[PDB]
């Protein structure tokens, strides 16, 4: 018997912690013998689980292409994800258009922003002595910022949401789809607005950008639009949320990140490598071979970063969180041509979150009446994280 069998990113069992990573030790454990398997799921499928594997196969861009970047296919109508979803010569080609404001400086100027949000969502709830750290605050955070940095509202984050839970999860296809169109509808409207009334934002970056003489289609804005929403609305909320858990309960951990704050930044990098969201698809290209298998055109491999990020191989006590760790090679941010474009906006963004909440809020613990909930899928964290704390104070009236 073999774990690789059904493996299924969208069901992966739970342990009594109520995460899949007694699943994703076992699965790492048996990816020792055999780093590469076939899983039955979505009608047969690779599933490549050890570190240098995964290297291999995402640095073989020849042979792996980011046509199958998720799988099964995110519901983005006619469209596609712009860069993520794309292969040179043509994604290097649209990266280029916004690596400036994705720089480090570009994005540092957004650090007092967030830290004045997450103290105005702490300020919601502080006084009530419980809430739901997921919705309340990892959701709330990134989601304002994303609509920032895309020249929307920052008070629709439902809004969003609602596009974003059709994307990935709506198992209905005619619903999901037609809640992908609301979304299309909403940043046609958006992008005719900037292109009379140009603003600092990244749409508008683009909106006035142009490849080879010419500017960019209605189609590949959208696509902008979309990879850039799913950024922050969802890998970034499910990672804040699944390190709000941890920290609910690693009162080890807690106390350590208070009294060295200096670390707070080597952590949050730990925290990527052990709830780091993300995975991702490859669609097969060439005939192709990988250590001991040989896979064939069409068909799709995806990467398990999470087991790779555990390799004994690659890391130290893989097991526990080392938050003095370097240079913690993680791949929770991919590896190579396609590396997360928002890699340091999230770190900003998850220091300042976890600097400002043990600040006002040293002292919480979960809900002993209310469930938590891990959400799956190509990006899976904790969807709810109920908490309680003793009432404090409101910085602000
Ligand atoms: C914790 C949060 C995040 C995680 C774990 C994450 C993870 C990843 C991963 C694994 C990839 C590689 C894709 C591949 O190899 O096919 C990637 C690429 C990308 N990410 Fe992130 N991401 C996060 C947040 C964000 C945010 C906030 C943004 C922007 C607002 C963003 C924008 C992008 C873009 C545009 C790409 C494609 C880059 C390219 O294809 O060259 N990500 N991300
Ligand atoms: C799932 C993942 C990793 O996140 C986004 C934002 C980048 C690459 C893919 C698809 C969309």
């Amino acid at each position: 018997t073999s774990l690789f069998t059904t493996a299924d990113h969208y069901h992966t069992p739970l342990g009594p912690d109520g995460t899949p990573h007694a699943f994703f030790e076992a699965l790492r454990d048996e990816a020792e013998t055999t780093p590469i398997g076939w899983s039955e799921a979505y009608g047969g499928h690779w599933v490549v689980a050890g570190y240098k594997e995964i290297q291999a196969v995402i640095q073989n861009t020849k042979a792996f292409s980011n046509k199958g970047v998720t799988f099964p296919r995110f519901e983005t109508g006619e469209f596609e994800l712009m860069m993520a979803g794309q292969d040179d010569p043509v994604h290097k080609k649209y990266r280029q258009l916004v690596a400036k404001p994705f720089s480090p400086e570009a994005t540092d100027l957004f650090t007092e922003q967030l830290r004045q949000s997450t103290n105005d969502l702490i300020d919601a709830r502080i006084e009530l002595g419980e809430g739901d750290a997921a919705t309340w605050l990892a959701n709330e955070i990134p989601a304002r910022l994303t609509a920032i940095l895309l020249g929307l509202p920052p008070e629709d984050g439902d809004t969003y949401r609602r596009w974003v839970w059709a994307i990935t999860h709506v198992e209905n296809p005619e619903e999901g789809a037609e809640i992908f169109a609301e979304l299309v509808a909403h940043a046609r409207t958006l992008i005719a607005e900037r292109r009379t009334n140009p603003g600092n934002d990244i749409m508008s970056r683009v909106i006035m950008s142009k490849i080879d003489g010419e500017s960019l289609s209605e189609d590949d804005l959208i696509g902008f639009f979309t990879i850039l929403l799913l950024g922050g609305i969802d890998n970034t909320a499910r990672f804040l949320s699944s390190v709000f858990w941890r920290l609910a309960w690693d009162i080890e951990l807690r106390r350590r990140l208070i009294a060295h704050p200096e670390l707070i930044p080597n952590a949050v990098d730990e925290l990527l490598r052990f709830y780091g969201p993300a995975m991702v698809g490859r669609l097969v290209t060439q005939e192709v071979t990988v250590g001991d298998i040989t896979m064939k055109p069409g068909q799709t491999a995806m990467l398990w970063f999470p087991i790779a990020s555990r390799d004994r191989s690659a890391f130290d006590s893989p097991d526990n969180i080392v938050i003095e760790r370097t240079p913690n090679r993680h791949l929770s941010l991919g590896h190579g041509i396609h590396r997360c474009l928002g890699a340091h906006l999230i770190r900003v963004e998850a220091r300042v979150a976890i600097t400002e909440f043990l600040k006002r809020i040293p002292e919480f613990s979960l809900d002993p009446n209310k469930e938590c909930e891990w959400l799956m899928g190509q990006v899976a964290g904790m969807l709810h994280v109920p908490i309680i704390f003793p009432k404090g104070k409101r910085l602000s009236e």
